[PDB]
């Protein structure tokens, strides 16, 4: 039994390091700064030398147009060298051509107050697939003014902060030179290409670095609520598209196929309560999905080979970025559980074996009270979301209300804006919540543990 | 008994979802940004392009006048389209006409130092209803220089940060165009309309959005302590005045009448200790008040129909805003308690039934020590309020002293300004407080729980 | 026994409200903003319209001179009305005349490196009473260039942040008009009145408000370490000098004499372990000192009556401010203990009487471990002070090291600057400290309480 | 036995104060501000009057060159007096001559994407000793363009934030006057002395203060990742080079030799489990290393005596600074343990002796669970490092991930940037982590303590 379990033990250990390497391998070290530089270059720089706003700060269409004609252009272009080529920071190819796309809503004049009408007029509804405007507004002289379909226009539905956005819309592809684009942009600014009905706009472009070998994929997303104003958001995604350069890169490819063998091995072992069984299943599952994604999704690299042919087009990577995110998401979670599986082997010692059974007994009593806990915890949340959330950012959405309360329990708080929001309930909410939750209810957990812990020490001491 | 209780159970459940819908229904999603845009447009923008102060920052009359003639005007007006009409952000009707009002105090020269007199001269006392100045100061050519009464001038006493303010005062109604107002404002600036005796000023206007259907009601409040300086405060209230547009809006109206039936049902059941009884009463009570407000207060909508007739006047909404706040306040609290009522049904399981009786026994011992606790907790508060509170904002008022101490217990602290305030007691206060309260006294709670918890597990285990 | 104790009970209660009133009475409500306005007017305003530094920010002599000739002058003067008079904010008399004073150190060339000499030359030592320079440097045409004595120059030793400073030094009294002062200041700037040997400078002036009746006393303190640079500090003290205006003010005077009777009563009762006895002594003690200060110190008001005669001089209030601080310090502490004395009466109930004896038994075991605790707690402190404190502000002095660790236990942290200071020990210190202290050692307290609590519940339950 | 232990007790006490003095003695008080002034003078000042960036803010080569030609020069030079001499703040000799050095990497065109080539061209790899470029780029007219060796160029490998850097490289020595340097700098800017291949640059200079007797050694370090951009870092090290000036300084020298006797005494006593034995060893060890460093490393002072001869050269102190850091590091840690040794003497009292054996028994059960704890704690860390760390600064490196989680447990959090990084896992990570770790797992510690504490009180009470 011992050696039999010890047989599986090393199998697990061998399985550990293989994965630990792929993580270490598939992750370059300094990637962070590469993003950080890109981000600061775009997000953090003043729109114009005269203006103090950043892209993070954009409050208006006027703000936006400034940003376009402003730092963005300066951000994208450098001199240097072709001269049709520009290296960002001097280290980074601007890869192919940038693309701007927007979404427009059909005229919503249907909405009827009674009675106002000619004192309005019309309106435009909140973005929806139904409300999406396909009419060819404006001079109709190009893709900018002509609707295209998410099928015809290669692209995927993007999930924004207030809404999901289809790939379809009105778009334009920029130029290789800072000037030609400016001409294009100004033309789009001269003609009004951002109107009442423009809910959201996209700016997508990709960047390659040759020093380290990586691609940065950028989506600048700007939303226009029916309430007016601007909600900027951004995404910077590094990608390793060419997986084979260095011998180490090939060494990982071996390990990847090596790693593939292990899972297939565990697949068989999985075939016939228990917790570790329940655990083992998960790791196997995620592992598969991780691989499936890795193979017939990310390994495609078809867009690259296409773009490599014609480098004057827009290299749509939006999917490739999308998936490796999903990949890293899953890949990480696997590793997390993989470590947790190590506990199954720790019971060798008395103390551990003692502790092992304790937390097991801890579970049932906890799981009951946890229910009792969150019911209250959610009650405040739903309360706060009603009182606040038309005022305070932190409470804006019901999700972040829940989050906010955790930060409160930990002590991260903005109290002032709460008190500003409602001078009465704000204090009451904060006081009562901090009282019952943090003084009493939290302690009720720890109370349960002591009992179940001491009891297990008690009766096992009897043996 | 079981099915009998189960009969009431579903009644509660049905009552839950009805309410959950009205909450979800009566609350639109994205309202937050609508406020946030309005706020940033006014509060957050520089007074003048040359000046770095915001409305939040106003330190002086000069600051104030700048703000009026400054961003405020630019905030209110847009072009566009009548041209007598302006859309804020382009999405928002400026609704009717803005109104400025101030409060003035009778000359307080009565206050006598001995002896100074001609070296002063006179003075003006802190605002009070008694001290309120009704004299027609200045050129006396209009409402600006002529006192009106809160009865004659439709309006309610507003509760400010240093004082409550009657609706009465000296006011002026602005114009539809940015220019005419500027002429008015400048005239009020040319003539001195803000003098030594001006304690507080109001700026009230309303804004409609047609994309979503909502009204934003704005009160810009500026106080002038007898100590000089400025204390700005602001309120942005969304309102749904027209409740009937979409079928969904009508569907809620049905549910509202449907929901009315349930309470009337519970009214009868309430008619004949116990805790749940004590609870059930509360929910019934609040529910009624919520409805009464909803009907003969908020449902009035008389001002709208009046304003709809004449759109060149000032649409006084101050009350309508006031009540829906009270409404949302009560409405929220109800929901909170409604969820809590769900516990009454959770005792089905042993574990829950176990936990249920535990916290019940927890109560008496806690309630005793809680008294013992706050006596100390308040002692520090009253101490801090004496030591600090002439220095530190956080301690300014005795209320916020209490609040501040909670943030300390949680770890939210500004220590520096404490140490700056008093280099001796500041540390001592902070150290001792953090010591006895957080190390010892908090733990004394949790100590009590363990005993009462383990004891209940102990003796019930005997059964 | 019961009624006998009940006799003392009401005596205490009557004693409570009397004190509660004097606190409420002797403290006006809105004083905070009065300070806050003054502070922001001076501390918070840019030195010059072109410059972004505040008084809080001063880094250099050049910074300082700018501030003097800069915002300070603008801060002090207003127009308006005599015109020799100016109202700050328009609400505040500039009271009398401002005064600037500095401290200078004898030339410290004695300090000998071996060997440098003519490559230096000389030096100036850190401020001390010994090192204080009495030589009449400069043109010697006035008090600015002539040393005076703290006896001759009415004044008290002030306690600064890096050093205590005698009242003596080189000073100048300003003028009633913004211009004349500027001439004076410029002359002091033309001639070099701030030299290598100038360790610290003072700016003292007082301000009266007639709306509410109060005096604000201001000390602007600027230190010049031997290391160069500037360390600004400031003090704003409100004073109520004329205690008799309103009938309420006279009503307090009655209560004050009334309150005097109570203490004299308790004096006798104090005359013959125990804790409450030990407590009762303290309250009596502090009460006396509070009164003694109140009478033959603060009630003097001699400087006022002198200044009232000649309003063109400098009204030295530095002492009067100094004492009422001491007064408020003591006065507050008394109130704090007074509330605590209320516990002596709470044992009526079983639960309280139960809890009462528990914490009493809690004491001995705690007091032992507390020693064990701080020994470690101080160890880290002394460690951090050695590692940090040449780098991080928070650790600058050993005192604030102790303070800083409390904020860490609570979660208030600046970690970045720690890691920046020492990339190795910084993490180790922070990690280990947070580990042993917060995980283990804190819990060791709470462990003790449970035992001593449950035991007391246990054995008393046996009865 | 008692007096025998009491014999060692005073030996320890005498050993305490000797060390406490050396700490107090070898540490001057106000050194902090001396650094703080230097830091703010360089780090905190705008690059140019027109520019808002600080040295901390440098984002680009252009930023850097500005800083050089900018505030740095102004920071170093002052007038005053030779005039070839300049006093920083007027209090500080610029000591000798500043020196700039950079590191360059061989052209990395070897890196092959397939296929791009002439669309790149070339590249430059991440810094390494191998990749280090020794070629004499540029006009080759001086040390700036000529490679030197860390042997030939006196210097030590420096440990930067992304990499360790050899002392070797391309350097230049500046001039005594602000102008001549500017000519040099401009020449280095005219010619391109910062190219694609420049990974990191150094700016080293030293400063003496004669008021207090100290040296400040400065290393300004600027890194250029292969990703472009700039990563500034800085070091300010005070040094006491001349240990003999004041009699007090000589008094310490006596104590130092006195202190040397004690350790040699303990050396013998150390010669023959136990914990205190294990402890005593450590203190002895560190003490030795501290002394050895103090003698044949720091006491060398050879560079000074050399520099004192020729004051126009670069006074390389980099080592001297390096070691006294190591010295202070060790010196501090010793003191820390020295205090801890005091516990060995505290068992005189019952309570202490009681507590002593408790925590001893606490150990074994804790040490087991601590393992169980960190396994999970690290799991999240490794998870967060995969999910985040390409986005969030706080998670950038695996080390700081661990650190970040502690700050979370304490409540120091930036949640926003987490949610921005990954809108899905970010919340999940934060929520689950805060849940299991802070609610459950932490309490599991405290659970263990209660058992082991109460049990020890229980059975010892039986005696
Ligand atoms: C606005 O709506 C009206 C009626 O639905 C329509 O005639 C008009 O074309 C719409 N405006 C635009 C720009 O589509
Ligand atoms: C569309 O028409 C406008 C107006 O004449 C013109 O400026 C623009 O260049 C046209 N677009 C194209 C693609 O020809
Ligand atoms: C989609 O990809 C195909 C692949 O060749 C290309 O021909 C087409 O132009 C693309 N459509 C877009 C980018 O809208
Ligand atoms: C100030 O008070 C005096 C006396 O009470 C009065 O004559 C004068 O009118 C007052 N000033 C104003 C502006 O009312
Ligand atoms: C009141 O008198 C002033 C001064 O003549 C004048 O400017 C103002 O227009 C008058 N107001 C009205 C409403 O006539
Ligand atoms: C109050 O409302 C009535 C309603 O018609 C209106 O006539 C009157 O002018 C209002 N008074 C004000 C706004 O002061
Ligand atoms: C500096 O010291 C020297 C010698 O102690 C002395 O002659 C000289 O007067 C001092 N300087 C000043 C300004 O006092
Ligand atoms: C002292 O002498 C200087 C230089 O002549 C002169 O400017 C200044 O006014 C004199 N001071 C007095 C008080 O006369
Ligand atoms: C101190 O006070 C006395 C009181 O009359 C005064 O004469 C003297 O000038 C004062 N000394 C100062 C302010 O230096
Ligand atoms: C770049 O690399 C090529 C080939 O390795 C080489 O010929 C060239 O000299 C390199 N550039 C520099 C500046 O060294
Ligand atoms: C190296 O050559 C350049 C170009 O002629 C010249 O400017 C520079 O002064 C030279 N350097 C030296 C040290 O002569
Ligand atoms: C290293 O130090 C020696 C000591 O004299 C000196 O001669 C030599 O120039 C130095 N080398 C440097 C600073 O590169």
């Amino acid at each position: 039994y011992l050696k039999s379990v010890l047989r599986e033990l090393v199998t697990y250990l061998l399985f550990l390091i293989v994965l630990c390497i792929l993580t270490y391998g598939m992750m370059s070290s300094n990637v962070y700064y590469y993003t950080r530089m890109m981000s600061q270059l775009f997000l953090d720089t003043p729109v114009s030398k005269t203006e103090k706003t950043n892209f993070k700060t954009l409050s208006s269409m006027e703000d936006f147009w400034k940003f376009t004609e402003g730092s963005l252009l300066d951000g994208l272009y450098w001199k240097m060298e072709a001269d049709n080529r520009s290296f960002i920071f001097y280290e980074n190819l601007l890869l192919g051509v940038p693309r701007i796309r927007q979404l427009r809503v059909r005229n919503g004049s249907s909405s009827i107050p009674q009675d106002l009408r000619d004192e309005i007029k019309e309106c435009y509804d909140v973005y929806s697939v139904s409300s999406e405007d396909r009419a060819p507004f404006g001079p109709r002289n190009g893709t900018a003014w002509i609707y295209t379909s998410e099928k015809d226009l290669n692209g995927s539905s993007h999930w924004g902060i207030i809404a999901t956005y289809s790939g379809a819309g009105y778009y334009l592809d920029l130029s290789r030179t800072r000037e030609e684009t400016a001409a294009q942009v100004a033309s789009l600014k001269k003609n009004v290409w951002l109107d009442r009905g423009t809910r959201a706009t996209f700016i997508d472009f990709s960047v390659y670095n040759a020093n380290i070998n990586l691609f940065c994929v950028v989506r600048l997303l700007v939303e226009f609520p029916a309430t007016g104003g601007v909600i900027p958001s951004w995404q910077f995604q590094p990608l390793k598209l060419i997986r084979y350069v260095t011998t180490f890169d090939f060494f990982l490819a071996a390990c990847e196929i090596i790693f593939c063998f292990f899972i297939f091995y565990y697949v068989v072992e999985e075939i016939l309560r228990s917790f570790w069984n329940c655990l083992d299943v998960v790791i196997v599952v995620l592992s598969v999905v991780a691989i499936g994604i890795n193979i017939y999704r990310t390994s495609n690299v078809e867009v690259l080979l296409q773009f490599l042919e014609d480098q004057n087009t827009f290299p749509n990577f939006e999917h490739l970025a999308y998936w490796q995110i999903q990949f890293n998401n899953i890949a990480a979670v696997t590793v997390f559980f993989v470590w947790i599986k190590l506990f199954k082997f720790i019971n060798f010692n008395r103390t551990m074996s003692q502790l092992s059974t304790t937390m097991s007994r801890c579970a049932k009593d906890l799981f009951g009270f946890a229910i009792m806990f969150f019911i209250i915890f959610l009650a405040y949340a739903q309360l706060a979301y009603l009182v606040f959330g038309t005022q305070v950012d932190d409470f804006s959405t019901f999700q972040e209300c829940i989050f906010t309360q955790f930060r409160i329990i930990l002590g991260d708080i903005n109290f002032a804006e709460i008190e500003e929001a409602n001078r009465v309930l704000g204090p009451i909410y904060f006081t009562t919540f901090v009282f019952f939750m943090f003084f009493i209810l939290l302690n009720m957990f720890l109370a349960i543990i002591n009992d179940t812990y001491s009891e297990v020490k008690s009766d096992l001491a009897q043996q």
